[PDB]
């Protein structure tokens, strides 16, 4: 099936000080985890840089793509101090 | 890949009376059904119990967990009498 | 898994006049692309046509069911000239 | 991904009988079941028809494409008596 | 998709040894990786507990379902000792 | 789910001549084709290179991971003349 590309990503960086759900909805795919609701975010990075359908493929540095949504739930909740996402905006 | 768990589950149980779309538009992945949309139901269950994103992963004794869309879907759209659904909010 | 039916689809044909992101967000899913968002469409076709969570099933000949993300993201990359789509509205 | 092709199908029927198993060992894939092993000397249309490698594409009945192994698995538990499947032979 | 059984599970426990290779050829699926082809004679519990076509459902500890094939293989190469795993038979 | 490996890939290349199978049964997954089961003098480098269990991810230049069966069945069929392939050999 040729025709195959990127899926161009961009960081998102915050601090998880305890007291704080990431705000973040979720939905599994094969590549990573659509961001299904983003209230108003707690982080320049999601406030400034997230938004609805937006897709997080990375997550700490273990990449999403093919794991279980089980599994990336618990990596998410368990996010405690400096939390990195890599995140792609599907709008071809 | 180590960390993997639950995704809590509450129910929404209604009552089938003919001459209701269950409001619910769907979107088929690996674990379940994802709400799209949710007219404000006709449903205390619903109305009261479901928003968008939110993921249904059993109807009437069946888990959608792995099921073809085309299957899901004909289960929804056999609904008569006696609905009864298990639900997780994926928000870690 | 007996029941197992359709998908009803319809179609969606516009003209890729360059200088206009067909303004679809997308999302991979089995059975092909969950429409994430949709900005006030610049197609008759979009605009009276698609909402937001709708499923593009064929791009252009091409059935998106079952391609890597990778893949259909290109497909809508290089649509130029007549673009036709069939998409299937999930609402049991 | 243009080059999609619609797979030859041939059918094999028989009449399954207590104490006498299938004698095929099953691997789950998207479009069906392949025969990872099989024992000869079970059934005359097995010995005649199937061969390692094959994939059983629906069995009595329902198509196998997309479902849990889980389901695939008890649909073929479940036959007492007549049996009548669909398969491919993926020799390109 | 009524018909779901719950799958036959067995151990398998040994004791890697360096340069005895555990001699199992594994195709990944999604309830875990399928024993495509297996050399007989590198240790006595696999002698005496299985054969082609087996499931390796979890490998010490972590359940291989929906596990992306190069997160399962990790698991594998990574262990230099201790081995247990559960696996099924899948003969209908 | 931490561990995750690149897998390592050797090269098949080979010249299809008219009357002449590649004798592979295939079986689709997640990163590629399994080779279930191959018939030996067909081809050298087949004879030299691949044995039962390997997985052909890459076929004439177009990456195997993700595509349905229908397409990567279509690709081997469609090769009359050179055939490159890209393989891993399975066995952790």
């Amino acid at each position: 099936g040729i025709p195959r590309n990127s899926l161009e990503k961009f960081n998102v960086d915050l601090m998880k000080k305890a007291g704080k759900e990431l705000g973040l909805s979720l939905s599994p795919n094969e590549i990573g985890c659509t961001i299904a609701d983003l209230i108003q975010g707690q982080y320049p990075e999601i406030d400034s840089k997230l938004q609805r359908g937006d897709i997080i493929t990375k997550f700490n540095g273990d990449a999403l793509e093919g794991l279980p949504f089980q599994v990336s739930y618990a990596l998410f909740k368990g996010a405690n101090g400096k939390v990195s996402m890599e995140v792609t905006r599907p709008k071809p």
